């Protein structure tokens, strides 16, 4: 059978230095009571108002609940997807009412964590900065009482796991991660641990950190790829604030307008109607507009109203944004159909329409495939038992009366009638 060690091992030391050098514990008494208590604070600030949620992952085709119910708190316009969910920043006041308090202690904490960090990686040693550099924090929380359906760790005969064993996903190559844990109030059942392993391997014995009131432990350089993690669940209630540097190139609202931008660059924008005529009809520039159409759609609207609208209720940041997005797709169902009004068309070349139609048909059957998707995974059984403050909303959805929108929701004839004219003889 495999085995674990916690402090109570003699061997447990020893296993620390040779095997999860790059894990680090600081314990509480290290950090200052002064934020400690703000910390603490802001934790039930946002219990309070109701700003932590149960998230809808996707995981190996299966629709699950999460165990723990969090936030993303961290730099405006930023996101962090991870198990196929896009988790949008609550933002916090970065360079240049109780919530936005709450937010700013955070901002503080992650101050602290970064210092911390550097400190720590800077003695490892004997791009130090950038992987320390936090720009988000996930906040989690579970009741073991109030959510007491929890998986039993089947390796190592560590007990009930609020979260398993995992990598943290969407992360800056070999960045940090700085982990606050607090408490109210073999392993001892009823306090909370950390748990890890080498990766591919249960015959080299896991390890079960205790965490109590404000310890903090930090995941250094390849620890968190080379090895993975699990929370071992003790009997009272528990806050984390998880504080990593998340990998936003493609994952802020800055980039996603830009490349909305760069889509519409393709037509004519003297005036805003539903008259959408376009400058190209080059392969490569349709190409890149129907797959812009596919990102801001299926990566920021979809995955905004799947959780939606729960982020109205401790801010509306986000609100005037998603908003613009909408619109800005919206004109591009436009450049879609413009597209189809060209290929269909009297005065085209066939060579000319199949160089069109071999540029935009795998951008096309990726939006029906994914629609359908969605569709699915709005309305599936664990779906339709959330409350109306976080009801699954499919949008963007219509029907096909709707005569607003110039294109229908469904591609399936669309599709179907391009490929045919591609397989002509
Ligand atoms: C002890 C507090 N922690 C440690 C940081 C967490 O709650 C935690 C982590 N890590 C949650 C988490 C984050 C993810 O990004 C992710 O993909 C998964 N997952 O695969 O289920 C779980």
């Amino acid at each position: 059978r495999g085995s674990h060690m916690t402090p109570k091992d003699d061997e447990f030391y020893q296993q620390w230095q040779l095997k999860y050098p790059k894990l680090i514990l600081r314990e509480a008494s290290s950090v200052s009571e002064e934020l400690h208590k703000e910390v603490q604070e802001a934790f039930l600030t946002l219990h309070k108002h109701g700003c932590l949620f149960r998230d809808l992952v996707r995981i190996q085709g299966k629709d699950l609940l999460t165990p723990v119910s969090r936030i993303l708190i961290g730099n405006p316009g930023c996101t962090y997807k991870y198990l196929n969910t896009r988790l949008f920043t609550v933002p916090w006041p970065v360079k240049g009412a109780e919530i936005a308090a709450a937010c700013e202690t955070f901002l503080k904490l992650n101050d602290y964590l970064q210092i911390e960090t550097i400190q720590a990686l800077e003695e490892l040693a004997a791009d130090i900065k950038s992987r320390a550099a936090y720009n988000v924090t996930l906040l989690n929380f579970m009741d073991p009482q109030k959510m007491p359906y929890l998986k039993e760790e089947p390796y190592f005969g560590m007990g009930k796991m609020a979260v398993s064993w995992h990598h943290d996903e969407n992360l800056v190559d070999r960045s940090a991660v700085a982990v606050y844990s607090y408490s109210c109030e073999g392993r001892d059942p009823d306090i909370w641990h950390v748990g890890f392993k080498i990766s591919w391997d249960i015959e080299t014995p896991g390890l079960a950190i205790p965490l109590h009131q404000g310890d903090c432990y930090f995941m250094l350089d390849d620890l968190n790829a080379t090895h993975q993690h699990c929370v071992l669940a003790g009997s009272q209630p528990r806050f984390s604030s998880t504080h990593r540097v998340a990998e936003c190139s493609t994952g802020t609202l800055d980039y996603i307008l830009q490349r909305c931008q760069l889509a519409l660059q393709n037509v004519c924008d003297d005036v805003d109607n539903d008259d959408v005529s376009l400058k190209s009809f080059e392969p490569a520039v349709l190409k890149q507009g129907e797959e812009i159409h596919n990102e801001v759609e299926f990566e920021w609207l979809r995955q905004f109203w799947f959780q939606g609208n729960r982020y109205r209720k401790c801010t509306d940041w986000w609100c005037q944004p998603m908003a613009q997005l909408e619109a800005l797709w919206k004109k591009m169902e436009g450049v879609t159909n413009a597209v189809l009004h060209e290929v269909k068309r009297e005065g085209l070349p066939v060579e000319q329409r199949n160089e069109i139609l071999t540029a935009i048909l795998a951008s096309l059957t990726a939006r029906q495939n994914l629609r359908r998707e969605w569709h699915a995974r709005c309305q599936s059984r664990i779906a339709r038992t959330l409350p109306a403050d976080q009801k699954p909303e499919c949008r963007p959805y219509w029907e096909k009366d709707d005569a607003s929108m110039p294109l229908p929701f469904d591609l399936t004839d669309i599709v179907s009638e391009l490929r045919g004219q591609l397989l002509e003889a």
